[PDB]
């Protein structure tokens, strides 16, 4: 089975680049057009048009700027019928859920992708790509796209669900912490610190951020908040204290702020004496 | 050369533990006096009082609650000079300066630590500890110390300084981040994705984070933060985006409004067109 990548801004060349030495025959095609002569001399062929990209193979693997421009080029197309078109646009859930069904009326099959990885990854241990959507669709393209990713999971039957979680992982999470940090370097540097000094702890703390999200993930599944050693009270204290330390070094120290607020309506909320992971009970809005 | 705990509650314990196995005479000390039996079986004399304690050894590994303990319980020594006083408290840098120059009054040489570990870690890999103060100081217990982590480093002759950093990575950065994560999982509950198929996704995310964690460190010890690809406006447009989808899900999102601030702050001074790592330059109360 062959397949035709639609965008090649990077990520969809990388894409191609490592399904042909999977050993796939490959189509592309770019509204940039020039930007995908390279791909050819790997060994692709590149196409005039959508139209006659989408015609060329059984699946196609979107990769354009956002869903608008994706929904703008297989208009074009005439027909898409019993295609497999499988989106790797990031985005909200409702613009999955709504791509989803518009393909699915164009009496196409659907796969929602999100792609946690540089472009450099993408041949690499250091790459995974999420998708959800019909199981049925993912079943018959799994031995297809797996080889280019580490790391390839289905994710759910909900079409927005590998967005959700793209979302939650590169936003809620991921940006966050990295801000986190740059409050903490800034701290570091405004009492005469030296930032270098941060350094060589980087990997203990994220390896122990790993083991931890572990296991908050583990009391999110379970009920099971058992105290065990340091609870919610202990720390709002700490925090607090932290947040003073870092107020009093001339910082707006607005991320832990906002962690504190989080942890003590955890403790006003009465979670104070069962451990950390309970903080998720008091995060509704309400 | 031998060395005296003060403290034995999880930590001191451990801290002891490791310096036996690593071929030191120990000799401990417990207020809640218990506590300490079992480090006798192991291998290490009890001590009567502080004062004893302190007069064993050399060297005095302190592992108390706080530094108001640790002053009470080293006022009850009448002499502690010419003794190395190395101080394990988590606290202030201000706590620290204050308790660095008392024990330079009583002819005493200090030394003030932090401990990036959990008890069970510290005779292994996943184990750090930080020391600032005389360097003169660090220089003559390298070698008894630094076989009971897997990394042990002196940060600065500024002895508040191993308390702002860990202040710092086990503050500002860890706990936020693992804040974040609870934000993050909390939005994934509520569009009821699934938040098991965010387990395997974890090491990915955290091995990036480290990379990007290093990625910032350089640019804040340069002053370039040169575009090279997303810039401040980009992300400031993303995480909106992310917020919105989480508000609109019914989550307060603090952690992520707080980190959009940050963001259209850098930004409306002038850095939307920089990276990321410039977002550090709007962080200041001002």
């Amino acid at each position: 089975m062959d397949v035709s990548i639609l965008g090649t801004g990077l990520m969809g060349t990388a894409l191609a680049q490592a399904l042909i030495r999977s050993g796939t025959k490959v189509t592309v095609w770019n509204r940039t057009a020039d930007r995908a002569l390279p791909l050819a001399a790997a060994g692709a062929t590149v196409a005039e048009s959508p139209q006659s990209a989408i015609a060329a193979s059984p699946l196609i693997v979107i990769s354009l700027l956002n869903y608008e421009i994706a929904k703008d080029v297989v208009t074009e197309a005439d027909s898409i019928a019993g295609k497999i078109i499988v989106n790797t646009a990031t985005g909200t859930p409702e613009e999955a859920n709504q791509f989803a069904e518009w393909i699915a009326g164009r009496g196409a099959r659907y796969l929602d992708g999100a792609i946690a990885a540089y472009p450099e990854d993408i041949g690499t241990e250091s790459s995974g790509i999420n998708y959800s959507g019909d199981e049925d669709v993912w079943e018959d393209v799994q031995s297809l796209l797996t080889p280019i990713a580490a790391q390839s999971r289905y994710v759910g039957a909900r079409p927005g669900a590998a967005n959700v979680i793209d979302a939650a992982m590169a936003g809620a999470f991921f940006n966050v912490a990295l801000g986190a940090f740059h409050e903490a370097a800034a701290y570091v540097r405004s009492e005469d610190v030296a930032i270098a000094e941060m350094r060589h702890s980087l990997h203990l703390w994220t390896d122990k951020l790993l083991e931890l999200l572990h296991e908050a993930l583990k009391a999110f599944e379970s009920g099971e908040y058992e105290t065990d050693q340091a609870t919610l009270n202990v720390y709002a204290a700490a925090v607090e204290a932290w947040q003073q330390s870092m107020q009093r070094a001339g910082q707006r120290a607005a991320l832990m702020t906002a962690n504190l607020d989080n942890l003590q309506r955890a403790c006003a909320a009465g979670h104070g004496d069962k451990g950390i992971f309970a903080q998720i009970e008091t995060l509704s809005a309400n």
